[PDB]
């Protein structure tokens, strides 16, 4: 059955936002986009639906979120009900690879799942096919906050290689090379990374307590031990993250 690996489910079951941005930043982003009521938002890799739900509440948007996780999709639906916006935003459990909406969106988004389109360029291209005239593309993507000196530092940041990400100005320039204007941006800070990573540790510890005999208990235990050090040594110092608003030239 279509689903993400269990480790992700286990570590992120208590996350509203599956990315290194705070709720305050997500709100800021929504306001920065100057969205009129009834604007349609398509969100590929929509997580637990926080973006769609909170923006439906605060801006009166409508839309669709597609996510491969069975758990996070259920959570998205619950969230929509909790906030009184279940009639405004819909959540589909599915693979977003190659997903093109016939219903074109004023905002077409992929916030932190750019592998869906095979990377930044491919994801932008995919979202462009669902974009209504005059609309905005949202891309959430890491960047090098500082240049990692070695491949060991790149890998400690959970990148395959140093070339996986760009420095901020090089990333912005790459959007221009693809034929897009950068029209807005909200970047994570280290406190946002702290929210995203540190919350996993508590979730893991409680999960271990409640599931001592699970097959994954050993792997979760090992990760809980090493993650705080790895995070603070590598990710927190070297890895940036942001959401970039783009409009085709
Ligand atoms: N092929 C695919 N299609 C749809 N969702 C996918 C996917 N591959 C991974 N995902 C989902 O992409 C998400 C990456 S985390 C980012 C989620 C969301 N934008 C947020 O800010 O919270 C996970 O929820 C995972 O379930
Ligand atoms: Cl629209």
């Amino acid at each position: 059955m279509l689903d993400i690996p269990r480790i992700f489910t286990i570590t992120e079951s208590a996350h509203r936002i599956h990315n290194p941005i705070t709720p305050e930043k997500l709100t800021t982003l929504g306001a920065a986009l100057r969205l009129e009521p009834g604007t349609r938002v398509l969100d590929l890799g929509s997580g637990s639906g926080e973006m769609l739900c909170t923006w439906a509440r605060d801006h009166g948007i409508i839309g669709t979120g597609i996510d491969m996780s069975q758990l996070f999709t259920a959570q998205a639906k619950l969230r929509a009900e909790e906030l009184g916006v279940a009639d405004r935003v819909t959540f589909i459990h599915g693979d977003a690879s190659g997903y093109v909406s016939d219903d074109k969106a004023g905002v077409a988004a992929c916030v932190g799942a750019t592998w869906i389109g095979g990377g930044v360029a491919g994801t932008i291209e995919l979202l462009a096919r669902s974009l209504r005239p005059g609309g905005i593309i949202l891309i959430g993507e890491p960047y090098w906050r500082q240049v990692p000196p070695t491949e060991d530092v790149a890998r400690g940041c959970l990148a395959n290689s140093t070339s996986d990400f760009l420095m901020l100005p090089e990333l912005l320039a790459s959007f221009g090379r693809l034929g897009y204007d950068v029209v807005e941006m909200v970047l994570a800070d280290q406190d946002g990374w702290d929210r995203y990573e540190a919350a996993k540790w508590l979730t893991m510890r409680r999960w271990l307590e409640a599931n001592p005999d699970d097959e994954l208990a050993k792997e979760v235990r090992a990760q809980l031990t090493s993650e705080p050090g790895r995070y603070a040594s590598y990710t927190r110092e070297y890895l940036g993250w942001g959401v970039f608003a783009l409009m085709p030239r």
